């Protein structure tokens, strides 16, 4: 399909390599002796030759005596369909004649060696490397889209991430890598003056690495041939039909300034002379897209439940164990220097996938320098990946914690489907001068593209995390889900009812000895005027979020349930929980671990517990209240335990999505 | 279409601004007294009220006596279709009842002021600002695409570019600017606690500026309200139906890291209390795309012919004048410190366009520090723009000159149309370690996107410019064009013919006295063996380019004519012209100014001139040979004159293109 110029040379024979999949146009006029009138040609059996006059092509016999007028506009088109062997003589010979006489006055010739060269990848995304996919040089989204996929190699095979260096050790490691095969066919050797070279751009050199596995005498060997500080590698040619197998790894996720696309080239180079660069004769290119980091909403099947707490919080552990035992999930428990909530706050479970393989990958929250410096690498291991983003000049705040990072179930909004859901992060109003998650992390999340992030307003909360006020739960037995929203108005309605009912003296925080002297009742709560005003204002903040969520997630009031909540304002005019926030809950399918609220007791049951059950249970959701605060004897608005659930990936393949143009 | 949450408040009246184009969902349950069973409602004539039970909505009369059960899932939907006036009382009142008795036990109410707020731009690209285009918040390419366009204001109204500062002076200046109108409708004033604010992001603040024109007592006044170091502006509200007219300017072209898209917002803000940020109640957004810098191929109608030479090169000036007099073009002549070719090398004429206006814009080549430091601003003026890109850490080379920057005619390649043609720039092979145009300039050209740049191989030439070896010409009387390629093989064929004909002693450079002692003939040229080998190699370089051009421009051999050329190799193994390169020519439609070659004289005519005429004239192209070298008495491979043609823009609108996803 590609036409290449090869001219005959005046008086001299021309030798050239012909690469299958191309064809030659050949000027015979320049090589004609002065005074020459006509020309004739001969060619071998495996070379097809057409005489082309002003676009009109005529195929010519191997030995014709046919003669044509010499003209600038009369040329040859030369095609070969099969590679040369050692038995080949592939040639075209042109004879020139003058006016008088039929014996040639000169001859010019073209001697050819045909070879096949193809750099192949699995562009059709079935896990196997197909021969020369015509689409391998581009990358397109969607069910009909094409082009190869590369995984960041962020995990660790042998006890930093595998991609932090240029070395490969074990065979298992190669499984994380995408295969790329250089397929060639030809005679025993390349003709003099040619070589085959693999290469990448300087820019891509920190995005990829390429290894070749050789099996020498003493064992299998993995050579790093392209990557950081290696931009090119000269390939050893072997004749006949040969394949060279390479393994490719990504070193970097998509990010600000990096689309995720990288390229690898192979060229056939021709030696000209000393001090003169080699001419690329033929170049073949493949494109990879590096797979994005993807999060998991609460609707996806749970795999493992991770929790952190102090060794002596017994009730919490017994109750979490009890909950998980109702499911098929496994429980993992940890008791680190600091960060009581760290499992929830310092890490987010996500995954990467390619047609041939995938695995969970953990994102690590930025280090402030006050509490967190040490990264959490304790979870870095085989087929568990690690990644992080550290701000250069920007200060870290509470909004950088991953309690502030969540993701919605799959949604359709204005007719646009988001099959992986949408990432949600808390922020402050634009003109507010308030807190915001660091740009480096926001940029990262935006760059993954397939979760199309949305900013909510969390800055009205002292801690500032979206998970304080909202969560999602599946509706059992269906494909649907609900948004759960904290509501102060719901709490006040409930307490006002219980007061009307004669329960005004009902006490909260029963069993927390450090709260006893405060003697906090429903009456005491309802009679506090400033607290009412604080909570009206917090309800306005919640409702502003409700409106953003309904708009950006395509939700109606039918999709939302309000859970009673209550806050107290701090000196910064931000909210901290008055009693534990029930909305932040462990969701394992139909089973919900719900923080125990310690609300007013009516007839020896917590009226907050009974109210939540009455909302959820009719939907087939099973509620277990989990007490994380008793071991501390009081609740000041902070929770000292954390949980994070690792989930199965979406069955929808990310590469089948079609994100909006950026 | 947008639903907003507004709750009734327990015991107290709620006052709210309602923005047309939204509607409210209203919880009446929270505000109900404890023990209340049912509710009823009244509403004014301009407020529509529906009672919504589990998604089922029923419209309700202005005064009904109807009563409904109080439930969390029974709410109101409140709609208004027209703005409030001073005669309006727009309200909804809800009465609550207990079990026993029909007299209300309490009342909660909602008092509304409806206003219209719309930030409007010409998104449909007709030059007029339409009312609230539903597509104004996005930007799409193509004939069906939508969203507003902004021009970089790079020219200068009053004798640096207008965008270099925050000031506006004259009314003519506003014509370069896109109009944006804030349209409002409402009562005499906003209710207490509200204000309207225009704003942009910190990131966009160096991409745009926004002015308001006020007409105070002593004259018209232009206030810069958004831009560098102003991120927001509080708008003065006026009642009734009002429009505020703003003018928007772009400060920056698309580039590496900047897509060309910017946003402007207006919000209605609500005051909460001291130390508490204002709540955006409603926000409306418009998007602008900044128009790309676009070049002009030789096929476009010429407007002005710019030339630079020394005052005494008389023949050049007479001959260029003669040529231009055959056309409708105007001639502009300049005689600067240095850069004899500067008009060709230091500047490129291009243009920008928006639906309401456009104008030529000059790009200025990077300063090296050896020859060029001073930018060329002499051409900066009204409706002639200026732009430049300076490398930070990168060294400038000859490939940064704009002799190395050209553009193809409109082409179709593999079925993909490039209606504006494709930009061409010379480079070196990837593995060569050779010269390349600076990244900053390459990045700029790539960022414009609509000319989809292609790199050719110019580094085999000492000067290193694509315009040394190739050019395009229209085919008169048709819509087609030809690629012209320098060819050494064509030159050797021609000289070998003339030698055979008995002309071997024909002398070149006739009339250049400084060349006389060299006595260079056809025989002398043909007998130089090393020169033959040099030129075979240069023909290989030309042919490598021929192949790239045919592939990337979708050209066949029918589209190409070869012009005889000859080079001499320098100590770096690069080519310099042996006789003037004829391919670099002034193209004014059918009339071609061609550098006079000073070739061997046969029968008192230059055989190179006669040969070129024989190729071109049959196509209806008229050739004028222009002598730029006689004033210098010799030709060493450098030309001391320059020309650049300013052309009419393409009739195809750039915004009707659909570029590939990046
Ligand atoms: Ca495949
Ligand atoms: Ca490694
Ligand atoms: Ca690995
Ligand atoms: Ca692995
Ligand atoms: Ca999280
Ligand atoms: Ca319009
Ligand atoms: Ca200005
Ligand atoms: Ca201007
Ligand atoms: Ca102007
Ligand atoms: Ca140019």
């Amino acid at each position: 399909l590609r036409e290449r110029t090869v001219r005959l040379q005046y008086g001299s024979r021309v030798e050239a390599v012909y690469v299958l999949g191309t064809y030659l146009w050949t000027d015979v006029y320049s090589a004609a002796p002065a005074g020459a009138q006509t020309f004739s040609l001969k060619h071998s059996e495996h070379v097809w030759v057409e005489v082309v006059r002003d676009g009109e092509a005529e195929e010519v016999a191997t030995n014709g005596k046919q003669r044509w007028l010499l003209s600038p506009s009369t040329t040859l088109r030369v095609t070969m369909s099969q590679a040369s062997t050692e038995a080949s003589s592939d040639k075209v010979t042109v004879n020139y004649y003058d006016e008088e006489g039929s014996i040639p006055i000169d001859q010019a010739g073209l001697f050819l060696t045909a070879i096949e060269i193809s750099l192949d990848v699995d562009a059709d995304r079935d896990g196997v490397v197909e021969k020369n996919n015509p689409k391998k040089a581009s990358w397109t989204w969607g069910p009909e889209g094409q082009g190869a996929i590369l995984l960041v190699n962020c995990d660790r095979e042998t006890p930093k991430e595998d991609c932090r260096d240029e070395k490969v050790y074990s065979k298992e490691a190669l499984k994380d890598m995408s295969q790329m095969i250089l397929r060639t066919k030809g005679p025993d050797r390349l003709p003099a003056g040619y070589e085959i070279v693999l290469y990448i751009s300087m820019s891509d050199s920190d995005k990829v690495g390429v290894f070749y596995v050789e099996n020498p005498f003493f064992g299998q060997r993995y050579i790093h041939i392209l990557g950081r500080r290696k931009l090119y590698h000269v390939v050893k040619y072997t004749g006949g039909s040969a394949e060279l197998l390479f393994f490719v790894e990504g070193l970097c996720f998509p990010d600000e300034g990096f689309s995720g696309l990288v390229s690898i080239h192979v060229s056939l180079l021709e030696y000209m002379a000393q001090d003169i660069p080699l001419t690329p004769i033929f170049t073949d290119t493949v494109i990879f897209r590096i797979a994005p980091w993807i999060m998991t909403p609460n609707i996806l099947p749970p795999v493992s439940v991770f929790v952190c707490c102090m060794k002596d919080n017994y009730l919490f552990l017994k109750e979490v164990k009890n909950l998980v035992e109702k499911t098929n999930c496994e429980l993992k428990v940890c008791f680190l220097n600091r960060g009581d909530r760290w499992i929830q706050d310092e890490i987010e479970f996500g995954y990467i996938e390619a047609p041939h393989k995938g695995f969970p990958v953990v994102l690590d929250s930025p280090r402030d320098g006050n509490l967190k410096d040490f990264p959490v690498k304790e979870l870095l291991g085989p087929d568990f990946g690690y990644v992080t983003r550290e701000p250069l000049f920007e200060s870290v705040t509470s909004l950088d914690s991953f309690g502030n990072l969540e993701v919605s179930p799959p949604v359709t909004v204005n007719g646009k489907t988001y099959p992986l859901g949408r990432i949600l992060i808390g922020s402050s109003f634009p003109l507010s001068g308030g807190r915001r998650m660091t740009k480096v992390v926001r940029d990262f999340l935006k760059a993954q593209q397939v979760q199309a992030p949305v900013e909510l307003y969390s800055d009205w909360l002292t801690v500032g995390h979206v998970d304080e006020f909202m969560s999602f739960v599946p509706i059992p037995g269906t494909k649907k889900f609900l948004l759960l929203m904290a509501s102060t108005s719901a709490c006040y309605k409930l307490f006002r009812e219980k007061q009307k009912d004669g329960h005004g003296e009902a006490i909260m925080f029963k069993g927390l000895g450090g709260m006893s002297s405060k003697r906090i009742t429903i009456n005491k709560i309802l009679s506090n005027e400033s607290l009412v005003q604080e909570n009206l204002y917090f309800q306005r903040c919640l409702d502003w979020n409700r409106d953003i969520l309904k708009k950006e997630l395509g939700l109606t009031e039918q999709d939302i349930i309000d859970l009673p909540a209550l806050f107290k304002m701090d000196e910064d005019h931000r909210a901290r929980a008055f009693f534990p926030n029930m909305v932040n809950m462990i969701v394992l399918d139909k089973d919900l671990g719900i923080p125990k609220p310690f609300g007013p007791q009516v007839e020896e049951e917590c009226c907050l517990e009974m109210h939540v059950r009455g909302l959820l249970e009719p939907l087939g959701l099973e509620c277990t209240f989990i007490d994380d605060i008793s071991a501390y004897h009081k609740f000041l608005g902070e929770v000292h335990c954390g949980t994070n659930v690792r989930r199965k990936p979406f069955t929808f393949k990310w590469w089948h999505m079609v994100p909006s143009r950026r």
